[PDB]
């Protein structure tokens, strides 16, 4: 029927338990779960399952009026209890969400009546609205599915009050959601949708040209891009590239040699002509980035200086700083030590390693040895984790985690940024910076703030930033045009309207 849609992910869903994170797939969470407010495209959050809002003076205490309309797809209510029950079971895990601050600064969460729910946090914490409109953690399950009241240790069937149900399930084959025909809400227009599990950009690509499936929706890894700029100029198919939405860098270690010398990490910033990075492994269809955020993203519109593409000023930095080349050799030496970095990246990631071999024949022109470390998807994770990494690829998060919440993330030592970042001398005032600068009801204080971290950063040449990066679409021409989600990690299938 013209309101079924087959469309394609590299893996199955998982589980769809709402307050977990790997192997459950975002945009799908997404579609069966609901936030109390919903991000806007504009930076604000409209209401959702919470009609209306308001908060103590001191910022701390927060009471949501929740609409009492609203049922779990099994016919049980929504109401204050069920959003309080969630929020205990999410905060029963509360480690596992250090990353996103907001799990650390509830203090209490109560049903005042079957419509009025009060929060209140530990210090008047400003990106409150948009952490809770988040994919995850803060969404939610009708308690009936936890587990021993608990949702950490897994849930039952994952009942959620949002517009699609999850029909079945085959672990490396498929997944089927139907639209809930008892949706608060507007009613979607499609009916059905399968998602094929199909890993290989390639075999995706075959499998919407072979007429298999109707949609591709994903980021720049979704299909090959030679292939996606082919698919634009074919008149019997439908593609879209969106407006960016995050950044692709490298994340350079400051706390390993060589790349724990400013003088270095400034050098390879000067060494990449990205605009020829983009012709040559991305069929041009990204955009130059030359800060960690594009000035479009809020707070990060400062005025910093790119670093253009000037071999011979990288060269002259790194001989200033002692890196000179050996007769009759082409990477420098200091001390008789090698200007050898290795970057990390999953091997089996054909577009990663397209990137690291333009990045390898850049540096090699300046002196620097890039040694390329192709590994296992967990072995990357480990290496990122634990700072075992000279250079890796790395990206931003897009709408609304940028700045505020991938900042927010810099402090957490398990992770890529912090690790990057341990060798600074001022990474202690860069965090304390961030703390402040998540608490602070001064405006003019938070652009202060922000303009510091993120000029220190800058400055300090921590990055790499390499390209701006949009979403693709491919599609059959009788679903439409294909709305974007203000959230870069949902899919907005409740609005494809042929
Ligand atoms: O992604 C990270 O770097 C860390 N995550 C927090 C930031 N995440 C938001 C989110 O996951 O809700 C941003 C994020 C954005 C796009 C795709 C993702 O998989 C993604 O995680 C936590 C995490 C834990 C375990 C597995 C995957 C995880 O992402
Ligand atoms: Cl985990
Ligand atoms: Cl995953
Ligand atoms: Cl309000
Ligand atoms: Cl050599």
């Amino acid at each position: 029927a013209p309101d079924e849609i087959t469309t394609a992910w590299p893996v199955n869903v998982g589980p769809l338990n709402p307050h977990l994170y790997t192997p459950n797939q975002m945009f799908a969470q997404s579609m069966v779960y609901e936030p109390l407010v919903k991000y806007q495209a504009d930076g604000s959050v409209i209401p959702w399952l919470a009609k209306s809002w308001t908060h103590s003076e001191d910022g701390k205490t927060w009471t949501f009026t929740l609409r009492d309309d609203v049922k779990f797809s099994n016919g049980e209510p929504f109401d204050a209890e069920a959003a309080a029950e969630n929020f205990r079971a999410v905060l029963d895990n509360r480690q596992r969400h250090a990353w996103l601050e907001l799990a650390n600064q509830i203090v209490d969460v109560k049903a005042l009546s079957k419509t009025e729910l009060q929060i209140t946090l530990k210090s008047a914490y400003y990106p409150f609205l948009q952490e809770l409109a988040l994919p995850r953690p803060f969404r939610f399950i009708a308690p009936s599915q936890f587990k021993n009241h608990e949702t950490m240790n897994g849930i039952k069937a994952p009942i959620g009050t949002g517009p699609w149900i999850l029909q079945e399930s085959k672990l490396n084959q498929y997944d089927v959601f139907v639209r809930n025909e008892n949706y608060w809400g507007e009613k979607p227009a499609i009916k059905k949708i399968t998602f094929n599990v199909i890993p290989d950009p390639t075999t995706r690509a075959v499998a919407f040209e072979t007429g298999d499936i109707d949609l591709l929706y994903g980021n720049e890894g979704l299909l090959p891009l030679d292939t996606f700029a082919r698919f634009s100029q074919n008149p019997a198919y439908h593609t879209q590239l969106s407006q960016p939405i995050e950044t692709v860098m490298l994340a350079l270690n400051t706390a390993k040699a060589p790349t724990n010398e400013l003088a270095v990490r400034e050098a390879l910033n000067y060494a990449v002509n990205k605009k020829s990075l983009i012709d040559n492994a991305l069929y041009g269809t990204q955009q130059v980035a030359d800060t960690l955020f594009a000035p479009s993203v809020p707070y990060a519109n400062l005025g910093l200086k790119p670093s253009q593409y000037d071999p011979q000023k990288a060269k002259a930095l790194l001989e200033k700083a002692g890196w000179t080349l050996p007769a009759g050799k082409d990477i420098r030496e200091k001390n008789g030590q090698p200007l050898r970095i290795e970057l990390s990246f999953i091997g089996t990631d054909a577009l990663s390693k397209s990137m690291a071999e333009i990045i390898q024949a850049d540096m090699r022109q300046i002196g620097a040895d890039v040694s390329l470390i192709g590994e296992e998807e967990s072995s990357i994770y480990a290496r990122q984790r634990d700072g075992r990494f000279g250079m890796i690829f790395h990206r931003t998060w897009g709408a609304p985690y940028d700045p505020h919440a991938f900042l927010s993330s810099m402090r957490v030592p398990s992770h890529a940024d912090f690790q990057a970042q341990q060798g600074l001398a001022d990474k202690p005032l860069i965090d304390k910076e961030i703390g402040e600068v998540l608490a602070t009801h001064d405006e003019t204080q938070r652009q202060a703030l922000y303009r510091d971290i993120l000029t220190r950063l800058h400055d300090e040449a921590v990055y790499l930033p390499i390209s701006y990066i949009s979403m693709m679409v491919v599609s059959k021409p009788e679903l439409g045009n294909i709305p974007y989600a203000p959230i870069a990690t949902e899919i907005p299938f409740e609005q494809i309207k042929p």
